């Protein structure tokens, strides 16, 4: 029923501009949520990634909170402008910016702490943006992520769990279609002065997908042989289940919900070719694969990278779509046909708990794609008021203890009764931190941070459930 192997990995994830400040030390240029932070109205409680954890200065205190936790493994992003402060393949390297994260990797590892490095979670360097649009130029795009990726390769060959990039479909979807997130593209000319909400988005995936393909080509090709290692992408993704459970045209949608979030970038990594749902709503909008591109993203991932927190009801629309509609023409929905919920409300909008389909998704996925190695990368969840709630509350988050608790049990029933090879599961996140557009109002940490005071570390109830909860489930031998 439930049991995880003994190399099981597990501990936390953070991403470097949540959680470490210090935006203009040791050289560090700006990213595109720099720029995006500076504009009135985008972030809801008017903040940005100035100060945060104030982790860049912090790394050696959270190793010791990792340690203390007893965490086996840790999950954070590289800041790309930390490394190249431009970004460019022609701009000057930052070696501060390199010796950190050599540093960070070696007192990593000297804690007996696996990590495992994301190259891009979202930080784009605000110049790649404004030079040629950044993920819209296809061929510099792809031409300046491999460069940066290279360069991280050689400098931290002890890093052997390598994620190119975090939820491309945040990037493509709330970046490009909606303006919610940097660079704030969309149509509406009421936030932003540029964007195509029917094209931009199709675009920026296609040429992250080209550039992924590169940056895991250059590995396979130049470094695996003597560092060893895996590459892969992290792809976000909630489950589905009918609004209507007797409509087959709603169960037929929940597939295809799924198909338009997740397959949008598996199929092309698995299959070589995007879902035939999404070639048929969005025709010539939907971007084609040359056959040398074919060849590069067919096969581009070691191991499958998933972020998973929610699960909704799916009710099909019947008609057209608008040119706008991203989400392959359905509604996603909290409460069925028959007044059935998915879950209580936590501070996030778009978060209920639900953890049967953390189940379900893990098997929908093993199934259409052969059972790979899968790396939970990011699970976990906010509170509904707890950044207003008295210390004493906030650290006695019973809620989130609960969350963990079911999640990770369902998890291990994936596993041990259905066959997924699951292989680590890192919870989001060791800290509080910054939200992006929600600011610092939405805490995910298992760790309070009392930004009043100088970021001070308190482990939440659930920083410590972690560890009991993983010795009942992971096997000795
Ligand atoms: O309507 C788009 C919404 O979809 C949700 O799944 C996203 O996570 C939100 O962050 C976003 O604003």
């Amino acid at each position: 029923s439930m049991s995880l192997p003994p190399d099981f990995k597990w501990g936390f994830a953070t991403a470097a501009y949540q959680i470490e400040g210090s935006v203009n030390e040791d050289g560090r240029g700006p990213s595109i949520w720099d720029t995006f932070c500076a504009i009135p109205g985008k972030i809801a409680d008017g903040s940005s990634g100035a100060v945060a954890c104030d982790s860049y200065k912090r790394t050696k205190e959270d190793i010791a909170l990792l340690k203390e936790l007893g965490a086996n493994s840790y999950r954070f992003s590289i800041s790309w402008s930390r490394i190249i402060p431009l970004g460019g393949r022609n701009d000057p390297i930052n070696q501060k910016g390199i010796d950190h994260y050599v540093k960070f990797v070696d007192d990593l590892i000297e804690a007996g702490i696996t990590p495992f490095i994301t190259l891009f979670h979202w930080d784009l360097p605000d110049a790649l943006d404004k030079r040629y649009g950044g993920f819209l130029n296809k061929e510099e795009f792809a031409a300046d992520f491999e460069n940066y990726a290279r360069i991280m390769f050689k400098a931290i060959p002890k890093c052997k769990h390598w994620i190119t990039f975090n939820e491309p479909w945040c990037s493509a979807i709330l970046g490009y279609n909606t303006g919610y997130f940097a660079p704030g593209h969309t149509s509406d000319r009421s936030k932003s002065p540029v964007g195509d909400s029917a094209r931009e988005p199709w675009i920026v995936g296609h040429n992250i997908l080209i550039a992924h393909a590169r940056a895991v080509k250059a590995y396979r090709e130049d470094f695996k042989p003597t560092q060893g290692g895996e590459i892969g992408i992290t792809l976000n993704g909630d489950a589905t289940l009918p609004w209507d459970p007797e409509d087959p045209a709603d169960i037929e949608a929940c597939d295809r919900k799924i198909e338009f979030a997740i397959s949008w970038f598996a199929d092309p990594i698995y299959f070589g070719k995007y879902p035939d749902s999404m070639r048929k709503q969005l025709g010539d909008r939907l971007p084609e694969f040359t056959p040398e591109e074919v060849a590069l993203v067919k096969g581009s991932n070691d191991f499958y990278g998933m972020n998973h927190y929610t699960a909704n009801y799916i009710k099909h629309k019947t008609g057209v779509p608008p040119e706008d509609d991203f989400l392959g023409n359905l509604e996603t929905l909290f409460y069925n046909k028959y007044g059935d919920c998915i879950g209580p409300e936590t501070q996030s909008f778009w978060l209920r708990p639900h953890a049967q389909g953390f189940r379900d998704l893990l098997n929908w996925l093993s199934k259409r794609y052969g059972y790979p190695k899968i790396y939970v990368t990011e699970n976990g969840t906010s509170l509904k008021g707890e950044n207003d709630m008295p210390l004493e509350q906030v650290l006695e988050d019973d809620f989130r203890v609960k969350y963990f608790n079911d999640y990770v049990r369902a998890m291990a029933a994936a596993v041990a009764e259905d066959g997924c090879n699951v292989r680590g599961y890192l919870a989001w996140s060791l800290l509080d931190n910054f939200e992006w557009a929600e600011g610092y109002e939405t805490r995910f940490g298992v760790t309070y941070v009392d930004y009043a005071n100088d970021q001070k570390r308190y482990p939440k109830k659930s920083a410590k459930s972690l560890k009991p909860l993983f010795d009942s489930l992971i096997r000795k031998e």
